DNA sequence: TTGACTCTCTTAAGAGAGTCA
DNA sequence: TTGACTCTCTTAAGAGAGTCA
């Protein structure tokens, strides 16, 4: 439908909306016990969000443009990638939030993937700490550690080998 | 069923059964460029699958056991674990299989965690290439890599920063 | 053309429970 | 009692679309 130029001019003015987000610095875990800092946009907890924003969930959010009259929505953090290709190796880009903050709209923390790889970042050791994406990681992720494992492999009687 | 002895027992007829699944030797990476050799006890592709256990779902399956007239059931992949809390820090306890191969029933493959440690493995770089899973790994996880990236962080304006 | 809500869907690791014979 | 199916739910990373003034 929308032109590539058209589309520029979506997020051009989608970037000129959650820059003037409230920017909040957090210091994070980078791995190899270094520490980090990320300033991210985040957009309000209740309306109004900003101009063309709208909650559809919990912490989910929407864009909306209208351009000749059709109405045209995106979700919220999706807009930076409008003109890349939308799958690849047969799975759809997925927004994946470098930052791990939903709120978060900074395109500067956010890549365009499939969701097993988007969903994998949450155990990444850290760009310090061993991360092997190509597209690095920007810290470490909230997950990684030991774990809490309740009890581990074990069998009762001797009918089973490794 | 509800007495030690009695989950006990549950337990004890589970690993028999299981015991006598086929047993299919799989040569998986460790890490580090090593490779290692498990060996899982898979649960049939249709029925019979073996007395107890019954198909709810494409890679689901069920175990039950009559006790004292009153049907019981459980996740097949949960019996071993009959006697451990079923809840860590308020988060579910889930049969988390270490061999990543969901027909396989060797409870020498199998820990007790939360979903979301369960799920991380998933990317865990394995047992030899750096895994920090108190309860180790058996192999490293499928998932892991550098991913496929079809777009990094980009900002077209001059209003973010990382 | 917009803002503020509403509701249901996707994935892939994991589950509970009912209907028949 | 035991076997073989059927249908829906949970979680936490992510989505599309309708109503109304
Ligand atoms: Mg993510
Ligand atoms: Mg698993
Ligand atoms: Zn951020
Ligand atoms: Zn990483
Ligand atoms: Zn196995
Ligand atoms: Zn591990």
């Amino acid at each position: 439908a929308l032109t590539n130029a058209q589309i520029l001019a979506v997020i051009d003015s989608w970037e000129e909306t959650v820059g003037q987000f409230p920017v909040i610095t957090h210091h994070v875990p980078l791995g190899g016990g270094l520490q980090g800092t990320l300033h991210c946009y985040e957009i309000p907890l209740a309306a109004p969000y900003g101009v063309g924003f709208a909650k559809n969930g919990p912490t989910r959010w929407q864009y909306k443009r209208t351009i000749n009259q059709v109405v045209h929505r995106w979700g919220s953090h999706t807009v930076p990638f409008l003109l890349e290709p939308d799958n690849i190796n047969g799975k759809t880009c997925t927004a994946s939030q470098l930052c791990h903050n939903t709120r978060c709209h900074n395109p500067l923390h956010l890549c365009w993937e499939s969701l097993d790889d988007n969903k994998g970042r949450n155990w990444c050791p850290g760009p310090n700490g061993g991360c092997v994406h190509a597209v690095v990681c920007l810290r470490q992720g909230p997950l990684y550690g030991p774990g809490a494992t309740v009890a581990g492999p074990q069998q009762r009687g001797s009918h089973f080998v490794v």
